[PDB]
């Protein structure tokens, strides 16, 4: 029954990194520094609302793996890019539209009918987090219909930004794919760097959405003579999706499988009614 | 591999009735309705969305019973108390609310990895649409870090208001549970009058919580006399309450056991941060 513990370690990984954010911005920043941008009370109040919902999360999470027997995660050291106010805003976005893929990658190695309902109903607070977030910055809070998972090494490639050394044996990230731009309509052509000189014998645009999973694609070039690979944004995908390149044809769900990723993953914020325009 | 069509059927008839209000409610608002409202054109946008996501996961639901060998179930006859469009808005966020319950009493019965990776996909984007309503609502978005699940009576009790006839046998609801007030914090006491008469000899009130559960207590008598019992919220619940009557003392989670319901659920705001004051 390892399986659940490993996936509920890791969610308490994530829940430490979320977690430790809020506190420290909650801590930092004040509701005045919001009105100082145009936002209201109810914002803060639910900025702090968001601190106290990841407590719970890191908490329950902690307190079901000792209950199963298992030795809870310690946290990572963290670093948070936050100038003004409106950067903590980013930083929560890209921190709660990062909880869904988590959570349903995670969900498929729990085993028990009563643990999974306990997880799904921290995913859905999160997916309130996220739009909430999402408002707030000029994004559609529902961009679309489902949302898709990605593994823990994807997570570990989303927040490697964030953890600067853990005290443990981590998830490995994969070395970050660097979208330009990192968000627009459907057809967006996108300067995909990778973050390393990797072998690009074979590689295919993996474009992961929730709705239709991975679409496949071969990569362009960039007319502009710096020579970066672009991927172009498939008809049909809605609401959030995970760019990626990966090595190879026989492996299909990315969300579900990292064996052929070689780059990224990294978000991509496609256009959707609700955007601020 | 019953449980699991039947779960995905009792979804559809979800998504029916979701579908139906949302495609009606674009059909008679635009976004002018909105902007004299006090609303900015994005709400209107987003709200569209609501209705193509609806459809969406209707479809989603639709096209996979056919896949298992199964008949999808037909839509039922509906009703829309709307008038304005904070009347749209406000049935708006009660359907949104009752997916959550909804989906993760479903999610309890479909027995594969993957069609649970998919219908969680799909109750996530369904808090999306929650969070969105609850803000244009004066509610707090997140109002709490965990939501629990009901059975599919009750989610047919918290239906039965849209539901004229249906041309199949669907879930039979229990009486309504009218409750006053509706929303308040901690401390409240709640006018809990059932639709029925049923039997006041052994009934129990059951405040349904997503982090604690389900907590009974001894009903109250009417200060005022009326003879109409009352509850009182509970402290340290968070998040969304479901107030229903029960009989007796053996079922101790009735979010995932309602044969001991008698009248209700009904559901509580409770105050929370993000709430506009």
């Amino acid at each position: 029954m390892d399986m659940t513990l490993d996936a509920l370690n890791f969610l308490l990984g994530v829940e430490h990194l979320a977690s430790a954010f809020y506190v420290q911005a909650v801590n930092n920043f004040t509701a005045d520094d919001f009105k100082a941008a145009g936002l209201a009370q109810r914002d803060y109040d639910q900025f702090v609302g968001v601190r106290n919902n990841e407590v719970d999360h890191r908490d329950t999470l902690i307190s079901v793996i000792k209950s199963l027997g298992g030795k809870p995660n310690p946290p990572c050291k963290y670093t948070f890019p936050v100038t003004d106010v409106a950067s903590v805003l980013k930083v929560s976005r890209t921190l709660e539209n990062a909880d869904k893929p988590a959570y349903l990658g995670a969900l498929r190695d729990i085993k028990s009918v009563e643990l999974r309902t306990s997880v799904q109903g921290a995913l859905s607070g999160d997916s309130a987090h996220a739009a909430f977030f999402a408002y707030l910055t000029g994004k559609a809070p529902a961009p679309g219909p489902v949302d898709g998972p990605l593994t823990q090494r994807h997570i570990a490639t989303l927040a490697q930004d964030f953890i600067v050394s853990c005290p443990y044996p981590a998830p490995k990230p994969f070395p970050k794919l660097t979208l330009s731009p990192q968000s627009g309509p459907v057809g967006t052509v996108v300067a995909t760097t990778c973050a390393q000189d990797v072998d690009t014998n074979g590689v295919m645009c993996a474009i992961i959405s929730g709705n239709q999973g991975t679409l496949m694609q071969r990569p362009g070039q960039a007319k502009d003579g710096s020579g970066a690979a672009t991927c172009t944004i498939p008809p049909g995908v809605k609401g959030i999706l995970f760019i990626a390149w990966v090595r190879g044809r026989d492996v299909l769900n990315v969300g579900v499988d990292d064996s052929s990723t070689v780059c990224g993953p990294n978000y991509f914020l496609l256009s959707a009614l609700g955007d601020a325009v």
